[PDB]
């Protein structure tokens, strides 16, 4: 933290976050969600991380340079070190990309090493390869050198991302799967974990062996699992949170901004709120069905009547803020809702579906105030405007991604927020082959736009290249966008140090500090 000229700091320095549910795990891994991130950052130190604005920043790499956007080499910083007091290397890092590459680790985010183009991992994935065929080597401990395929200029902004951050392979190896009990976990980051109670709190305390230490104020930070918005807000304004999670309830918010303005920051955010649909079950695998639910829904009503809190309606999937978009907003999205109604009743009619047998399908959507009071926003907008019967199903933040993963859905509630500010951070995951599909999107076209973005040296080429498939995934329909987020939480006046202005919302708890109250 760089603590301003002339703040006075509070003699204890605690922090409690809310953390919007369980995470699925503290390995970096297993992981994909905005929860599980949160609580990565504190614990595993990548090559680079994020500076207090969301530039990408020196981590354990303190200088790199690139040959031809194709050959990086990270040279590490002398004295960055894990928990246990012993060396953080290059070696760690070729250990933690092979396992993350390896099919048997089955990591959501397998694909992040495909985004990057290492070399090797398309065959490595497929099990054709070994693991330790990956394009990246220790030249020595304190350089780490990866090769990629063909030349990414922007490589460099994917690293900040969790799936990347090193593991200790010794506690892996002897503990397995508990490998991340306190007892037995080993960190690089800031903090190490000292309590983890599920579904009741995760206590991280300042790890005095990270290589920036003498900067780090908070000394202790707790993670709370709290999926309910209104309780939340509730245990905010009580005063045993801090930091509200940056999920919203519609029950008090107005009431919140004029209440206690202040504290309600409100910023901007590259995530995506839309309704994923499997695309490859029937009867979603039909396009006219597809593209009736997302004409259908109302986007005026939900953004601005039923949620209103600075949201923007969405036609894409990639926000089209995002560095690097200029996209092309579809005719749909000009048009009234009455003649998207009139075009949506056509489109499912022509699929087969009558009053006698209408359509019916379930709703999925991880437990929230928030999620479910816009899923029977949804039901009713769906049910007046084209007819169709929606059944609501609530799961806990963890099994609803297992669920999306399986594929034992029909449609379900979904967010996707940027792991690095440019475009494939969005399009990758709807890849044929990407681990990040849910969808169970598959389009040689779609596949093929994407590859040629690599194929080209120009960043105009690139984005009317995103933009066509962007296109494309609207074409086909393949998901139904509903809103892009704006960042809104509840931070007490005392936290100092969390600016608003990172897109990506990468927060470190290393970079706040509490000021006397």
């Amino acid at each position: 933290a760089d603590v301003p000229a002339g703040v006075q700091l509070a003699d204890k320095q605690t922090l409690v976050r809310n953390n919007g549910s369980e995470v699925q795990s503290l390995d970096p891994h297993k992981i994909e969600g905005v929860p599980e991130s949160n609580v990565s950052r504190d614990l595993f130190e990548g090559l680079l991380i994020s500076d207090v604005e969301g530039h990408p920043s020196p981590g354990v790499a303190e200088k790199w340079e690139n040959k031809d956007f194709k050959v990086w080499t990270f040279h590490l910083r002398e004295n960055a070190k894990w928990s246990d007091g012993t060396p953080v290397t290059a070696h760690d890092f070729v250990y933690s990309w092979q396992r993350l590459a390896d099919p048997n680790t089955a990591s959501p985010y397998a694909s992040y090493l495909q985004y990057g183009h290492i070399a090797n991992i398309d065959d490595i994935i497929a099990g054709k390869k070994p693991a330790t065929d990956l394009g990246v080597k220790a030249l020595d401990d304190h350089t780490f050198e990866v090769t990629l395929s063909e030349p990414v200029p922007y490589f460099y902004k994917l690293l900040v991302h969790p799936s990347v951050s090193p593991v200790p392979k010794s506690a892996v190896e002897k503990f397995g799967d508990k490998w991340t009990q306190p007892a037995n976990i080993v960190t690089n980051g800031a903090y190490k974990l000292k309590n983890w109670v599920v579904n009741e709190r995760i206590v991280l305390e300042r790890n005095p062996q990270y290589w920036d230490n003498a900067k780090t104020v908070i000394n202790q930070v707790t993670y709370l699992p709290i999926s309910s918005e209104v309780t939340d807000v509730n245990r905010y304004r009580s005063g045993e949170i801090d930091m509200t999670y940056n999920n919203m309830p519609i029950e008090l918010f107005q009431k919140l901004k004029k209440e206690i303005p202040n504290e309600v920051r409100v910023d901007p955010y590259l995530c995506t709120y839309y309704y994923e649909i499997n695309n490859q079950k029937a009867p979603f695998n039909d396009v006219r069905v597809r593209t009736a639910l997302k004409l259908a829904l109302d986007r005026d009503i939900i953004v601005n009547k039923v949620k209103n809190q600075g949201d923007l309606p969405a036609y894409s999937y990639t926000p089209p803020y995002t560095d690097g978009a200029k996209l092309v907003e579809p005719e749909w999205f000009k048009w009234s809702q009455q003649k998207r109604n009139e075009e949506a009743k056509k489109l499912l009619a022509e699929a087969g579906f009558t009053a006698d047998k209408p359509l019916t399908f379930d709703l999925l959507y991880n437990t929230s105030d928030l999620h479910k009071k816009l899923a029977i926003a949804v039901a009713s907008i769906w049910k007046k405007n084209l007819g169709v019967n929606v059944n609501l199903e609530n799961q806990e933040w963890k099994t609803f991604l297992d669920t999306r993963h399986q594929g034992t859905f029909d449609v379900a509630r979904a967010g996707w927020c940027a792991d690095y500010n440019e475009p494939t951070s969005f399009l990758n995951t709807m890849l044929s082959d990407s681990s990040n599909n849910t969808a169970h999107y598959k389009s040689p076209a779609f596949d093929k736009l994407i590859a040629d973005t690599l194929k080209v040296a120009d960043d105009t080429q690139r984005s009317e290249l995103y933009a066509k498939a962007e296109q494309q995934l609207d074409k086909d329909s393949a998901i139904v966008p509903v809103y892009y987020y704006v960042n809104a939480r509840l931070v007490k006046p005392w936290v100092g140090g969390y600016t608003g202005k990172d897109p990506l919302d990468n927060i470190y708890v290393k970079n706040l500090y509490i000021i006397k109250h």
